[PDB]
RNA sequence: UUAUCGGCGAGACCGGGAUGCACCUCCCGAAGGGUCU
């Protein structure tokens, strides 16, 4: 049981005027808000299971899904 | 692929001391000699 693990990640190149326009007052930059509302650092986790292999039987070429699966960008999962 | 999207990140000297040294003979024997203006 493995929690697969997304976070966004506002680094400070991401937070920085060369990369946009900040309202400004006082001449200040309106910081963003990463504590929560729209604009959040949306930590989502979900459930994942860790299994050392994955198995699936099929009726179908084996040809055609070998190549598929080698070199398909194709995984998984959600 | 039961949906759609999301860098985890930022900072740090691990370093500071030490002699490894102290004792031993490797020696003991022999003819390389004889053939051709």
């Amino acid at each position: 049981a493995t929690t697969s693990m997304r976070c966004d990640y506002l680094s400070p190149e991401k937070l920085s005027t060369a990369m946009f326009s900040p309202r400004t007052r006082r001449g200040l930059f309106t910081r963003v808000l990463l504590t929560g509302g729209p604009t959040k650092r949306r930590m989502t986790t979900r459930p994942a299971y860790s299994a050392p292999y994955l198995t699936f039987d099929f009726v179908g070429s084996s040809e055609a899904v070998e190549i598929l699966l080698n070199h398909a960008h194709v995984g998984v999962g959600y």
